């Protein structure tokens, strides 16, 4: 818990959402920070619970590809103070910067696989791995954020189940509510598709049950324009229907690493 | 014939046998495929002949419980098929001893549906065994491996005769080299026994002539542990010695469909 | 017939004439070759005359003849060399591996039998390994094309590999090669041991006429020893052809891998 | 474990992918400095510490503002880039250099190390007549109970047993050396241009090889093809390869 008097805030908001507001600021520990400010004095219990849960996960994680938490500030509203990733959500960035080269997209998504490989070996499932939850420190350095749905796996266990982002969820999540690192790997495939699609939403114009039927038939989203075949192959591997034949992040990270070194 | 440049292949092989290798891949049309890759650049003429005959039969077939062929590609000869990612049924059941009897019934019924289609299409498989059933999922089986399959002639009830899987052949196949859909029904009975035995090989430790002699005496493989009596009866019905009193696949399918509905 | 200036040879000999590793130029690329270098020449030319007519993955392909400082037979290289030597040096090649190789030999011999040629020197030393999983047949110095009006050729003598009708009547057919193939299998499962060790040619002939045969090599599967004995069927008409021999090995290998 | 205060660095980078010219302390040694995945630099240094040969880049040490690997300077830089910029180096000159590489590799072979990245880009020129081997990031010492090391993959330089079985020996380095020779006689051209890694593997399994570069003596192209012997046991070691280059250079000169 942090001292509101050591925190200063820029007036203009970086962005907004259903939870409230994100602002740039500075905190004396002076670090440049991104501050998630809950709307309406955090009257909404689901907003407080999410802030508490994502803060409790972040406190346990330490990895260069995961956003670091500074702390919580209970002031005029509840505030989650994190290290600033200046450029913001990856999907919004690619929508506004169509010039980013395919090699650059591989570098970024590979870094996300490194943060997810770290999460995998830490026994955490993210359960909300989408391009909007990747934040850019620079155009060549991405970090994973938004741990509000993240869970630590139990030693005797798949996590068995608020928000339900069905277009990123694997078949065993939809049908059995079972979440694993392999479930995150499927979401990572969707995220790769978003990135090579420069921030297009997946399964545009489809309802939840329409996506589920589509996947059960073995159909998948198509290859984004300009996406190299090896990357589209990797997306299809992440979209392996069966949980045991789906690769883990150790394998996914290794394939992205090896492929990047070949591009340059 | 396919374009090798549109085919990509995963490095680690899914399996291997005397023909060569089976790999996972992707082919642009982009479909996830299983690729049978002949060994030693397809130098062996019997392997090439089997792939050609395999592809020629599959091309004529279209059924949800039969593996679909994408095509053939010639660094080696490759048979590109739609992926059933869980692989051979016998190997799966050996690895998953927990599969429920109701689940076995579901899978074997799906096999009978593909065979009823094959029977109606005037094709004999002649290699119907558990290793030639491939699992799309644990609840969806397809028949593969049509290298011995034949189209029956319009002027014949059976095909009269490479590999000789004696343990799956009916008495008329052994004694008179006569193959019919009724002959495939006998093999289906051995397949059911394999599946309820969780992938055990049939007639463990017997020679061909010992199996033939045991069958002529009216003896049969025993009831696998945990197998419902009605299913073992159906096995024994499929193992009806006389060709005319053995049921065809229309009757075998309906029986499995009705016992499954009951369970 | 080949251009000596397009050929280069390594100094060290592979074996013994002399066999050398070398390289032959065809366009921008070089083909790795084995060269048989003569220490008559009519026998090399007859050997080349046979090989020119053959084209099969399980037969050594001839590049050509080079009349240079010495008479030379230029063949595609099978890097690993004679099969008998290889098994003497690699005592732990698996029986499944041996079956694979002898089956390849039988596929090479079925092609020869279908082309109306008799090899007449079919032995393990005349099987060359491209890899440990790929054998080719070499050494056609005694080979003959059967005339269209004859089912056998009537005539150095590798008697220990020869069928009784060769020894007693000078008749050589594809069935006669099948008998030699049986000796070759015995060599292969004996890891390059010589057949009938310590026996003169006259003593092998008498033992064969009596009905006696070489014993089962230690560790040899019984189905393969049976197949040797079938190849050693005394009567030529009851001895299998190579079509039947290849199918037998094909099915048994399938059994062993499964 | 070097003193940063004794090190000075030139402002402009020699190359990136960052490599800089610098000086390390009455006399100061001219150094090249690789300036940065941290564990992999320390492993690279752990290998270079054990080596001492005139045909291998000597490490001065590690300096912990960034992580730095400080090596003796080989002023002319990577061999492939050099030959791309100096198209008229004589084939006698090229043989001298690749033979020097074979002398460094024979030392590595005798020291039971496998380089695992032997390529023309990882040969640095002290002068046009003196080459050294660099870049030990993938290098491994062989265990005394093993003939090979069993495992970033420069697959176009890798032998089939590396690709097929993940096995790396000095013979595997001999294969890469054949590719390095092709690069050298092709004046820094990349091997198998326009081919995917999977396409190279299939070609090699087929028995096909890269062609003879223009102006390449036949005896050197033969030596490439010997280094590309598929079977590991019949592939020459570096003792034989070094001797072939030594005698052929004598013949040329
Ligand atoms: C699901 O929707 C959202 C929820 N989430 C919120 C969030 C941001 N966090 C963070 C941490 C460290 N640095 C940053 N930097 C940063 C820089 C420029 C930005 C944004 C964020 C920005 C936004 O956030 C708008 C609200 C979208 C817009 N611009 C231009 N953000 N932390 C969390 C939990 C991100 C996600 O996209
Ligand atoms: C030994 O005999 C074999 C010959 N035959 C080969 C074959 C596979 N085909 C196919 C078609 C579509 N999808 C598949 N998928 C699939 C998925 C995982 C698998 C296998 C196959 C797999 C194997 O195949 C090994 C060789 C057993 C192992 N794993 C783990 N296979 N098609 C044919 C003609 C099957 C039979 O069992
Ligand atoms: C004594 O009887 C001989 C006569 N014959 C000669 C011959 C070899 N030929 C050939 C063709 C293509 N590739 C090869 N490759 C090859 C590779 C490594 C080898 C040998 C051959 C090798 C030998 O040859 C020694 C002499 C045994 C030794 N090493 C180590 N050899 N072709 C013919 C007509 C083989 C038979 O064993
Ligand atoms: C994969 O690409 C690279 C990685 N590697 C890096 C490396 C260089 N090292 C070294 C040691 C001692 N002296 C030198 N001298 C030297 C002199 C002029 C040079 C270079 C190096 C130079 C470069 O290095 C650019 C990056 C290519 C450019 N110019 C013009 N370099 N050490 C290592 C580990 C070399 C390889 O080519």
């Amino acid at each position: 818990y942090l001292d509101r008097k050591l925190l200063t805030l820029e007036d203009k908001e970086l962005g907004s959402g259903n939870f409230g507001t994100v602002k740039k600021g500075y905190y004396q520990m002076v670090k440049t920070v991104a501050v998630k400010i809950l709307k309406n004095e955090a009257n909404d219990p689901a907003l407080k619970d999410e802030l508490l849960a994502e803060a409790n996960v972040m406190q346990q994680l330490d990895n260069p590809y995961i956003v670091r938490m500074i702390g919580i500030c209970e002031a005029e509203s509840w505030m989650l103070v994190m290290e600033m990733a200046e450029l913001g959500p990856l999907n919004k960035y690619l929508q506004q910067n169509r010039h980013v080269k395919d090699k650059n997209i591989i570098e970024l998504v590979h870094q996300v696989s490194m943060g997810m490989k770290y999460l995998e070996e830490s026994n955490f499932v993210h359960r909300d791995l989408a391009a909007r939850n990747v934040l850019l420190v620079t155009q060549h350095y991405a970090k994973i954020s938004d741990f509000g749905l993240s869970k630590a796996l139990r030693a005797d266990e798949y996590y068995k189940a608020g928000k339900w982002p069905v277009k990123w969820y694997a078949p065993e999540c939809i049908n059995y509510y079972k979440f694993s690192s392999k479930s995150d790997v499927w979401s990572f495939g969707v995220l790769m598709w978003e990135a090579f699609s420069y921030g297009q939403k997946p399964y545009r114009g489809m309802k939840g049950s329409e996506v589920t039927a589509m996947l059960e038939k073995g159909e998948r989203m198509g290859c984004p324009a300009g996406c190299p075949r090896e990357m589209y192959d990797l997306m299809n591997l992440c979209w392996t229907y069966d949980v045991e034949n789906r690769p883990g992040f150790a394998a996914v990270e290794l394939r992205l690493r090896n492929y990047y070194y070949d591009v340059v």
